[PDB]
């Protein structure tokens, strides 16, 4: 109950949410990239529907060329969720069949 | 109601949810994963739909090759709930019959 | 109004029909089969139209060799009506002067 | 507002609709069955078209040998109209001159 | 926004139709009958077609010798309408003419 | 958002509706009659068809011989409407020349 | 959010419509009629199709031999619309050449 | 959060609407009439189909003999729109030719 | 959370909308009036159809004397868009060639 | 109603319906095909027409070296029915005589 | 209820067909093709009506030189049903001796 | 549920049909050509009727020196179906032999 | 679900159909001519009986010395086929033999 | 699903035909003539059947001595179609040879 | 807590939404305008539909001889999106070709 | 609970949507320009639908030869989701093959 002139003050947290379909040749690809690296926090899964042989998702902290923080292989026709926080990039890699499936995932930030 | 300039300072406590299918091989399958693993609380259920043969989830804290905080076996045609802390992994293991099923599961964490 | 990335979300209710003429041999015939047993509801009813004796209609779960959930016994030139859950094969089983008659029926499952 | 996982959660109401047509000998013949015993609201009319003297409809709860929830005698070219809840089976009895008429009902279950 | 497990918890409110073609006899004659008693509301008309004299409806609450909740007398020719709540019977009363008429009525039930 | 156990709790508003052709003597005539006298609103009109002279209509609460809220009288080839609360019966007087025409009423009520 | 035991709570507002078709003589006749006069809004229009003469329309509080909340005065072939609140009944005027017209009304009232 | 026994409390705001078709003759005419003055906001337009010369709409608070709140004239093939609060009447003036058109409203009152 | 008897209050914001087709002559004609200048807030477009030569739109805030506001010229073919506030009245001019077209517009007033 | 930007979002269910006419060697014979194994609901029937000797219908999860998740025998003469999901071929074998019949089907896919 | 402008937002559902009759020879002939490979869903049947000799009928996903997303072996005087998706072409292959029949699809495709 | 005052709203989608007979010379002719270029979508069939040699249909987006959307060859005495999008002309090409035949094609645009 | 009193409302689409016979002489001939060229569809076909050399037909948007948006040139015994929106005439051109034939043509406009 | 008493609501769109058989003189004839000015679409054709000299049609929207907003000049032995709104009379000229021929038009309008 | 008479108090933000057809002359065209220029944000997208070279859309804060705040050139068959604020208003410039395209835009202001 | 007298003070966050579907040449083009650079946040995907060779994605903070803050690669046939901050355009760059695709983001501001 004391006045105080600070303008950087409260801070709210806000949820985002992002749908894609993807197709996985054999190099990887980038799936997803941001720039907020050092405060996010994501939840979401990963859903190989067709396709031969496992799909591999990896996400990296300071570029591909980075740290590998998680990594999840994914065989067709079963999922797999996540939750993971301070990370770059998302990478998927598949087989030369060109697996396809789906990708969810909603996205924490506590700035505006 | 002291002025003090603390920025790391009030934490509030936020809830996530997913929701998967998945169809269970004859090795561990990697069913969730994360890297929050000293600050979470799950709750959640799991239920065997088709197959035949109990169904194993197992909860790993430090990687699969870790220390099963947690596991439950599932016959087919019913369901089991959960709430488990500090846990890195989930794993699903089946007869080679590709039984499948749902997972449901809702996350708390106390960061953002 | 909380986003959530839960794939297997809202079910939705859907409904078919079926029907055909029979005619009845004096042993046990199969006039309806299915393989979604864990959630299915049916409605309809049964005519025996010509013939003599009664025609006796079973309706099993697990199998042939299962469990007499309903079993219902019309006599000729009437009918008989029914609803029913959590069955896996219809009989129907007549005198051996090859009665026939009619089945129609509704069924609801909540998947897609 | 807030997320949970519950599986059996919201229940809707449905409707079917069944009519057929009926002849009665001098014994109780079983017109309609069901297994949903618990949770069954019916509501129709019966007619007598044609023959002598009245004809009875019990509805039973438990079996033929259980417990008669409601009973009904309609003579010959009128009709009557009923709701009942919890009932398993529908017998009718008549004269041994072979009444004819006719039977519908239409039946709510909060399942699927 | 309390999370509760109350399983007979929110409750809908349903409504059927019925109708009928009914003739009187020269006695009381059951037109409708039900096992809901404590919540049912119903409302419809009575219309006598042909015949001659007064036609006589009934509601009775707790049997036919129980209490007549309401009672109304139609003439020949004309109708007469009702809205009723708590009613377990209905019997009609006519000349020993047989007139004969229509009947139609909306019923309300708040369960499922 | 204060957990309450109170089974009498939240109360829906309901309508039905009712339509009936008359035939007016000269003698008083019961043309709607209810029980639920308490709460009740009904909103309608009376069309005067074919005959001569002027038709009265009559509302009562606490029966014929209660108290009369409300009166009109409506003369042959014209029409007239109202709405009114409170009431128990209805009656409609007219010639001994046999007047005849429609009614309509659309009847309100918080129950279920 | 305080709990408070009071039975005359929220209330709820209701709408509902009326239209007829009416006759004009050369007399005042009552073409609408009611007793919630406290709290009744109507909006609508009046329509004069056939015959000569202006026809003259008033609203009364209070009986016919009340007060003239309004008035309107409408001539052959022309409609006017209104809105009034707090009247208790509605009288048309016109010429003895039987001018013949719509009378359509839409009614507010905040009870039930 | 302060329990307060104040019967005229909330207030809500309702919405009514209004269609005519208008003929214009040679000295003002009332289209529309209130007695809500004090709080009326209204929007809408005038069409001018048919005839000769300009009409002009008037919008008189405190009777005709009032206050000329607002005035618009229409040349006929076009329309004119508006709202307006606080008014009492609406009259239309037009040549001796009888021009006729539409006229629509939609009114605003925070009543009931 | 203190007791106030503040009759003025709360202030909802409530929005109308309105659609005219209009035709131009070689003069200024009023196609929008009010008198709620203070608190006015519209948006909407202008679109030309048929016809040649520009047509130009004024708002005037005080009257067509007063102070134009806002002024557009739209060519044939074309249309324009606009949102403005505090403005009194509405005039197009366009050439002596009786150009024709449309007018939408949605208003926002906070008052009631 | 949180804005999403998510691509593969809301999915709707769609219905298809095949109708042909079979004739049966003494060997399989695929009689339907498709590549949507993993999410699909089909319900029909088979009749057999004419011939001797039973017709055995067969429903095959991954190739006709598969697995057998549904198999039926008819007679000649009559009819069975069905409901199947997850299949990816149908075959039919019938001795060699000949034999011919119908064979009618409806599909469900939740995808477009 | 958000305003929001997005162009290419609700996507609708369409379905064509497309009836052929067919003519092979002893070589691969083109029977249908498209070039909206992507979001296309196709169901069917093929009927060899005369000649002698199996007919195979092959879809495409990247031109006749790409890969056989589905084969089927057709005998004379049958009949095959179908249902498919990303498939680009459609080839049928018969003997030397010209055989030909009719060829049936219905096509589904989500863009307008 | 929000007032919005946009023009190019609501958009349908609507579908036509044509019908051609073909003569076929030994240079390309043209037999359909449009100007909505961006969103067409078309299915149909060619039939060669009579003549020799193959003929050849081209679809063009952009001119018939622009890009060759697709190409089918069909044979004399067969058909080849079709549906294509993003097409400008559409051309056929035969032999000197004056070959002839049919067209038929449906179109769908979602413009008006 | 907003009252709104928007007279150029809700706009439908209407189709109409013509059909004539043709002479063309060695100058531009008008063949179809309109002024609603801002929204207008159209779709049909041109034959070319009876003559020698081609016949080539222009459409035009703004008058004859406009804009050819469309041209086609067709030979004798073929027909060609076209959909085109926005032209306002359309012109036919032939050698010096008068050629002739047929012309029909499908128009949409969303006007009324 | 507002109630709205508006009159002048929803408006149907209709249309009517006619045909007649024209001589025409060396002077402007009159063979078409409306009141219905402002809402008319009307497509159409007009043939020339015989006499010498090109028949020129003219459509005036404001009498004869109006605006010419179509004309056409059509030669003898060929036809010419139309489609044509906002139009008062169609008047023909011909040259002092008596050509003669037919007229068809159908004609939509959107009142009733 | 604390009580204040302050008239300015709360402020709400609003949002509208304007949606336009635009075609382009050789010269800078205004396309919206506004006087509210302090407080605005507005996002959207430009659609170039038809036509050749490309369209240039610049906003402008101080009338159109003020300052370029954003400037897009988009090539035709193509779309370019926005968010901007703080403009006065908005401009098109295009080739002497008429290119012609859509115009959407939401807008937001936080005064009522 | 303490009295200041503060203008800018509370601060809301809001959210926009956009969708357009675009065209690539072999030049960047820009696709998404604001003015807002210091507080925005989007997020959103890009799918790549028809054309050959991969589509590069640039968000630039400082105009077009600013800062590349952000930069993907994706192939045809695949999509790619992002958030990002501070970024005051976005181009896209792709083969002189035309490819096309959609763009859809959300964004976020805390401004009003």
């Amino acid at each position: 109950t004391n006045l105080s002139c600070c303008a950087n003050g409260q801070k709210t947290i806000v949820q985002d949410k992002v749908c894609i379909d993807w197709t996985a040749a054999a190099t990887a690809a980038i799936i997803y990239a941001d720039n907020i690296s050092q405060d996010i926090y994501a939840s979401g899964y990963l859903k190989v529907d067709t396709g031969t042989g496992p799909v591999t998702i990896v996400f990296y902290s300071g570029g591909v060329t980075g740290t590998a923080v998680e990594t999840i292989v994914v065989a067709t026709g079963s999922s797999a969720s996540f939750t993971v926080r301070r990370f770059d990039t998302v990478t998927i890699l598949g087989t030369a069949a060109a697996e396809t499936g789906e990708f969810c995932m909603t996205i924490r930030y506590t700035l505006s």
